[PDB]
């Protein structure tokens, strides 16, 4: 479709507005996100039995929950975590691209089937079954300047005005508060509780009963007796909303005349509903707002929508209150694509500029610069049809597409240039029968290219996800390019091109320009010499060629295996864990040494530290911190030791002094929850009545053994937790019936007292919260105090507990896991230095199978699904080369011909190859992708030279030896610009500093040591590679 | 039909046709909200409810009929229980309260079949004695030793005020403004107006708006302008079959 | 027999309050009146699913359905997705008068 | 002209029709039994159908 689109430019010109309209609306409507949703989904129930122990939350709510669990349509696997804090999570893990919302009910569902199961105390709190991602999102925190508010207060505030609506938002899948909202607090004294003879269910009795919302009908209700005139609604007793009010509830009267009171009694008192969750920020008092994102949620959407939400709220706001910002994982997405339009655009100017210095005119060097909007804008637009969004991945793969446009336009270009230049030709009849030239060229080149990219997107994983979104951006890419190839520069060569002398190169002119032409015949025919002297001598560099291979395919098994790099992302974080039972003070402790390094010796760098003690990536407990570090900009920083890595290092490195402490800082492993690399994740199920212990010394078999074998496995350990001592308490029931007690009595005193016991609810300036009751802290603090405890028997007595108990230490974990269904501990390892992750599971296996009987081993997470390169990435390309030699017979209809361009492949992969040896880096996703554009770009490269070549042979009649340099002297100019203007476009991403810098440099360095080697070997192997295929053949 | 029903005393009687289809009359002006947004309660928000609806009574220039979607604050009979007189006398809390629900609202209590069906069945006061608030008094408890307490012993009755249709409009409490842009304005005016208007109201109240107004239509807005694409879309096409760059304007 | 309040605070905020992470929702009002009843409607994006939209909304419900009061789940809730106007109401009249 | 007619030209949305059908709201006082408002409404009835 080339000569009429000649003859008719405007016509081009209006294809080519329309999908620029295009591609920059679809810029406007698209999700500019970081990458695309890579986790398989997540669906997650959760439970709360307040004051219970990790047995009675794991045997009472865990198990009558998983057993009502089947029948959910693609589900992978069910982890269940259970605590002496008495809580409970269970998470379903499925397919990739499962329904995000079915899968989520078909959970719920069969929750509530076994919900009424469950106890009544347990529902009473209420179970949740959120859809969401495990790492976090963004985390706001709420600071008082005024000082006229505590931690608990702040708390409150936003729990009674922000983490609502927040929530309410679309894609929130889970917010965590930290702290807590209000509850109406009774702290029951036991001295006098006994002293007017009242248990604490006497306490929890009277609140029931006067503090109650009671409904009691109407005045003059349907149905009314005749000429009835009024119609009023009847109000009886109403909620409590004050503290004083709770004060004077009447616990009973005594036979004196006396009035008791729950203030007599009790320390009323406006509490936090828990106590366990304390933050600061930068060591003053915070709450704030831990935000998850919901599997299908929804980019700088979502969180553009938060800072939305929150624009209405600031202004009622109180003395005092303002937000603070500890943790963006956003802004960091907006200079990545910030750093790939800047190359974007870098790429446009050095290319103008190297188009200026080969064809020295301002309209030649014009056209291809129109022709690169067009192509990149219009692939946003194709980008919003098939699904993807403006992320990371997207506009890498945009910037390595720039070079495979300004090769095809490049072409259209030179070769009308070379075209008029040796004819005198009139531009329009030149590039008629110029574009007539390598019209088939072009295209199958698009054929064959497109054929090396589309069978990427195949397939599977977490990790297929990315190939795909590369194979169809640049796919995408390539269509577009040839297309505007063949409407638009055939046509812009047509009407902007300015006539040629036929000979003339430009020898006569000016200054500089001159002598470059000049020079660069004369190098040129220096190489047609060059290559012609390589052809008298065809067999050497044959064996040459064979080297090369070999050391092609060394460097290539010496180099080791990336996923994505790690980058600094401008925050990080920080893990405590202390040992057991180990008070909120000592963890406080902990965290105020921490907090007093990132501030004192780090100002340079640290912008913020919100640290939460009583929370902690692995469940909560008294014994777990946090601090969500944020760092300062990105230039104020400038260097490696400034930048996570050596930040991180030499933070952990300083902590690992503290005593009594792990504390480990680490990086962001690359996005959300995709740190399904760093290793493995062993499963040790019970699959026998094994129990507890069994388990837990198999389980010490088995990470003994493998510190006995550091030669393949490092760091074996267990993601548990260890057995704390607990409190048994014996009731000698036999004793309590002689007595006159009940055993409800006695078990709730218990529980009320040193657990503490949602009763009901009351109003709080207008919002609903609870009440809870529970001994103040004096008489439950030590083992002694439980006799401390009084309960009335039925004659009217006050037993004490010392009477009718027997306490006694024992042993127990607080925090057992099930794996499907089943017992199970969890054990985390490395493949040893230089080892890979399938022998580290191997071997891991292998000492497992050597462990007693009823033990079993499965794997998950990391080691279930397991990732790339030496499993079918190479077979997928395998593939990708009998269907690129497919279209390569189809477009040569040789057999033989084919393989020409075939054995310029290694050509390209053995630049690259050097280039990440010697670098430091290695063989990522992005070296792959390049790895990829690195051999169809050679394909484009050599592919056009054979095809002027035996389009020589055929249409002149010209022998191999002959019309072989006859092209590669007409070829030797365009293969340079080409292959100028690429070296020096990828420049940017090899070169940026920082700010998406490691993903840059990573995608940068590969094409550009494919390239160096690719042009200046293929430059001279392939008019030898040609001649061999044509002379051994037919 | 409405000119004839004006004339009916203590009511408001208005008749209406199907503003077009279904729901889709999100149009017929706005629909304004007034959120509770600090703890104020019920009463503040009715007295800013009043300072706004008379504020714009007092502009009939941008706004008419601006008024309340709700209902106001009948009298209802509080019954105090002193508790004190009932651990006294010996009546349960549990017996007071449910007698008194039981009584005067009634009571679903269990189920019957009823010719192959399973109904209800429900338990309350004959008509003749909850109809009148000295009945409160007819109504007899009987205390832990065997003797009947009459209500008029433990209770205390007084008549009191408050909302019969309480909304709230996301979490929070509300009261929802219905009203109109004046006669030749336009909804947007209107609306300004309206939160001009609004902003000058106490601390604590926040405004909202919803349904009709929250979307707000059509022309005026970028239908216009979406004829401009159209229109540079046309004038493409048109370079494109007369290859000339005036000749479109033709 | 509950009076606007006891039914705006014993079950509306009860129920609002677990209400959130469900996908699309515009905003939610909530009428509640002194003859005992209460009514929550959530609005969502246009074109948003019906269904999908319906569940999400009724799995949040039961997550707080424990915390409403005895007597109001005897009677239970409803959870359903319609416009608000009618469609056709067909009445049913005795002529024969052998029925009020 | 055309700019001025277009200005001076109101904006509607669908044009209201008789649809054959249509309503009537009644609201008394309160507490206002369900006798009164039986009255009303049997005042309304009694002018659609004389």
């Amino acid at each position: 479709m080339p000569n009429f689109f000649i003859d008719r430019p405007i016509f081009a010109w209006v294809i080519a507005i329309i999908i620029m309209l295009a591609g920059g609306l679809a810029i406007l409507k698209l999700p500019v996100a970081q990458y695309p949703t890579i986790a398989p989904p997540a669906v997650t129930i959760s439970a709360s039995y307040p004051g219970a122990d990790a047995k009675t939350v794991q045997d009472t709510v865990t198990q009558v929950i998983e057993q009502n669990m089947n029948g959910i349509d693609n589900l992978m696997y069910m982890s269940s975590n259970s605590d002496s804090t008495g809580t409970v999570q269970i998470t379903l893990t499925f397919e990739s691209g499962t329904d995000a919302d079915i899968a989520q009910v078909q959970v719920q569902n069969k929750l509530q089937l076994a919900m009424p199961l469950l106890p009544q105390e347990v529902q009473q709190q209420g179970v949740s079954v959120e859809k969401s991602s495990s790492s976090f999102l963004m985390v706001v925190g709420v600071i008082n300047t005024d000082g006229t508010m505590t931690q608990e207060d702040i708390s409150d505030y936003v729990a009674a005005n922000m983490k609502d609506a927040i929530s309410r938002t679309s894609g929130v899948g889970d917010v965590q508060l930290f702290g807590s909202q209000y509850a109406m607090r009774i702290w029951m004294n036991p001295n006098e509780l006994n002293k007017f003879q009242l248990t604490p269910v006497d306490v929890i009795t009277a609140i029931k009963a006067q503090n109650a919302q009671v409904a009691a009908g109407q005045l003059g209700g349907t149905p009314p007796v005749k000429g009835q005139q009024l119609n009023a609604s009847i109000i009886a007793q109403t909620r409590l909303t004050s503290t004083e009010e709770f004060g004077k509830i009447l616990l009973k009267v005594n036979q004196d005349g006396s009035r008791v009171l729950l203030r007599d009694v009790a320390k009323i008192e406006l509490g936090g509903e828990n106590y366990d969750i304390i933050a600061e920020f930068n060591g003053q008092p915070a709450s704030g707002l831990g935000i998850k994102l919901a599997t299908g949620a929804n980019a700088l959407d979502t969180a553009a929508a938060i800072r939305a939400e929150l624009a209405k709220m600031e202004p009622f706001f109180p003395s005092g209150l303002k937000i603070v910002y500890p943790y963006d994982t956003t802004p960091f997405v907006k200079i990545s694509i910030h750093e790939v339009v800047k190359t974007l655009v870098e790429a446009i100017i050095l290319v103008f500029l190297v188009m200026y210095l080969f064809l020295q005119n301002f309209r030649a060097t014009l056209i291809p610069t129109i022709a690169v909007p067009v192509v990149l804008l219009g692939t946003f637009a194709v980008l919003a049809a098939f699904g993807f969004s403006i992320n990371t991945l997207t506009m890498f793969g945009m910037v390595l597409a720039i070079g495979l446009l300004v090769d095809d336009a490049i072409v259209v270009v030179e070769n009308v240039e070379r075209v008029m230049a040796e004819e005198g030709l009139p531009p329009k009849e030149a590039t008629r029968k110029s574009m007539g030239q390598i019209q088939g060229a072009l295209v199958g080149i698009a054929m064959v290219l497109s054929a090396v990219f589309v069978p990427m997107a195949f397939f599977g994983g977490s990790t297929g996800a990315i190939y795909r979104q590369f194979s169809i951006t640049i796919v995408s890419a390539m269509a577009l390019s040839v297309l505007v190839a063949l409407i638009l520069t055939p046509a812009l060569c047509a009407t902007m091109l300015k006539p040629i002398a036929k000979g003339d190169h430009g020898e006569g002119k000016k200054g500089f320009f001159g002598w470059f032409n000049r020079m660069f015949e004369k190098s040129t025919h220096h190489y047609t010499d060059s290559v012609g002297g390589i052809l008298r001598s065809t067999g050497r560099y044959l064996v040459l060629y064979l080297i090369i291979v070999v050391g092609m395919a060394y460097l290539f098994v010496r180099l080791p295996s990336s996923f994505l790099p790690d980058e600094d992302q401008g925050v990080f974080m920080t893990m405590v864990q202390l040992p057991a039972g180990a008070t909120q003070e000592r963890t406080q402790k902990v965290l105020n040494e921490v907090t007093h390094y990132y501030l004192t010796k780090e100002k340079n760098n640290v912008e913020s530290v919100f640290a939460v003690n009583g929370f902690g990536f692995a469940g909560r407990g008294q014994n777990t911190g946090i601090a969500f570090v944020s760092l300062k900009d990105w230039a104020d920083r400038p260097g490696e030791e400034n930048k996570v890595e050596a930040i991180t290092m030499r933070a952990t490195r300083a902590f690992s002094q503290i005593k009594d402490a792990m504390v480990f800082a680490f990086n962001l492993p690359a996005i959300v929850e995709l740190g399904t690399a760093t290793g493995f994740d062993f499963e040790l199920i019970d699959q026998a009545g094994l129990g507890h212990e069994k388990l837990t010394q198999a389980r010490n078999q088995l990470l003994a053994e493998a510190a006995k074998h550091p030669d393949m496995l490092t760091s074996v350990r267990p993601n548990g937790l260890e057995d704390t001592p607990q409190f048994k308490i014996d009731i000698d029931q036999e004793k309590a019936q002689a007595l006159g007690v009940s055993i409800n009595d006695i078990n709730t005193t218990l529980g009320a007292a040193w657990g503490g016991s949602y009763v009901n609810d009351f109003i709080d300036r207008g919002r609903v919260k609870k009440v809870y009751v529970m001994s103040e802290a004096k008489y439950r603090m030590l083992p002694d105090d439980i006799g401390d405890w009084y309960v009335r028997a039925a004659d009217g007595q006050m037993v004490p507990f010392s009477a009718f108990s027997s306490s006694r230490w024992e042993y127990g974990s607080p925090r057992l896991e099930r794996y499907n269904g089943l017992p199970s501990m969890e054990i985390l390892g490395q493949a040893a230095p230089g080892k890979s992750t399938g022998e580290a599971m191997e071997l891991m296996e292998q000492l497992a199978s050597k462990l007693p009987t009823g033990v079993g081993y499965d794997w998950t997470g990391m080691s279930y699904q397991e990732r790339l390169s030496g499993n079918q990435a190479p077979s997928l390309y395998a593939i990708s080369l009998i269907v690129v030699f497919l279209c390569l017979a189809a477009l040569y209809e040789s057999w033989s011909i084919p393989f020409s361009v075939m054995l310029v492949v290694p050509l390209g992969v053995i630049g690259a190859l050097l280039a990440a040896t010697f670098r430091g880096l290695t063989n990522d996703v992005y070296f792959q992708v390049g790895l990829l554009t690195t051999i169809g770009l050679s394909a484009k490269n050599a592919i056009l030279i054979v095809e002027f070549a035996k389009d020589l042979m055929d249409k002149e009649g010209k022998g191999l030896i002959e019309a072989t340099l006859d092209a590669v002297r007409m070829r030797l100019r365009p293969i340079l610009m080409t292959s100028l203007a690429f070296i020096l476009g990828v420049m940017p991403l090899v070169i940026s500093t920082g700010a998406g810098s490691g993903a840059q440099n990573a995608v940068g360095t590969g094409v550009m040591g494919g390239m160096v080697t690719a042009t200046v070997l293929a430059i001279f192997f392939v008019p030898v590679f040609f001649v061999v295929v044509r002379r051994r053949f037919s």
